[PDB]
């Protein structure tokens, strides 16, 4: 009904979780994410 802070319907700006961090979750850089960045070393 008002999920505008995410892109859905039912959250009403009161159910927006944040498991990922947009950028990589280990290397520390935006643009890509933990799925795109390999970081195998
Ligand atoms: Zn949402
Ligand atoms: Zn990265």
């Amino acid at each position: 009904v008002k999920c505008f802070n995410c892109g859905k319907e039912g959250h009403t700006a009161r159910n927006h979780r944040a498991p990922r961090k947009k950028g990589c979750w280990k290397c520390g850089k935006e643009g890509h994410q933990m799925k795109d960045c390999t970081e195998r070393q």
